[PDB]
């Protein structure tokens, strides 16, 4: 059976665990949420309560199938790591090639890799300059699937982002 | 009239506002908040409300002696401008080498005016990545000035941070 990481902390755009989570589910993969603390909660922008499965410091990125990054203002905090730990635990992900899905913020925690150099990438407006920056070919639409590295902009997205991060996972 | 404008959308990190602006009031400044729309209420992390002065349709760069970012996500908000005003606004201070002033998350904003290759600042870890990406020479202290742009990290950075950004102002008319 296949395995998603999800990186959560506070003030994730509800949304975008949920749902992503209901469609990985729903075509038969497992979820876990990794974060700063195993059985530590943390609070969605719009009040949804979720457990932290796996603490950042155990988490063995080998044991996923893929990465999920929710975004709001999650990604934001986990990049406060005074160790960096997210992002390392992200360039498992880049450096092997492992399915990788990142959505509005979230693709913030991919510049932590140092892995996006010729990468293409969209995001949420916010972030778009900083992807440019960390040297991402960055587009603008609904869906981008750049191998394994599949990514969205907004809420809105979703219908979209969530059709392309099974299939990579079907692979 | 030397006027400080600082440009504010809604979580802001209520200190950041209110403490600067309260230092520049002090030092005898004046200060115009600059948000999406005149008159309106933008409310800090912690529910601060604050009055929206002056639309960022309407504002104009030049009528003010100092650009002033207050942090938490208020910049994050500003930069998802759908038309990036508030990066072009930043673009006047930065170009014209005006005074410019910045916590924590707030050089976030600093990042969308392409003006910060070879310039040193600081910020709160969460940006650090991103300004050096931008070519900023990032370091790790609790102000830091080069030349107009004055910089700090978090909260308790505040009484150096309001000690430089008063001093720029005074300076800027020859007071020592």
């Amino acid at each position: 059976t296949k395995k998603v990481a999800i990186i959560l902390a506070n003030e994730f755009e509800d949304i975008e665990y949920s749902s992503p989570k209901e469609a990985l589910e729903n075509a038969g993969f497992n979820t876990v949420v990794i974060g700063d603390t195993a059985n530590s909660e943390v609070v969605g922008k719009h009040g949804e309560k979720v457990t932290v499965d796996v603490g950042i410091a155990e988490a063995k990125p080998e044991d996923y199938d893929a990465l999920l990054i929710p975004g709001g203002f999650s990604p934001d905090h986990l990049r406060g790591d005074t160790e960096g730990r997210y992002g390392t635990f992200a360039k498992y992900f880049t450096k092997n090639d492992v399915p990788t899905f990142a959505i509005c913020h979230g693709p913030q925690i991919l510049i932590d890799t140092d892995d996006l150099k010729g990468r293409t990438l969209t995001a949420v407006l916010n972030v778009r300059k900083d992807l440019s920056n960390a040297g991402a070919h960055v587009v603008d639409e609904s869906v981008v699937v750049d191998n394994n590295i599949v990514t969205s902009r907004v809420p809105d997205d979703l219908d979209d982002f969530n059709r392309e991060i099974v299939k990579q996972l079907q692979l």
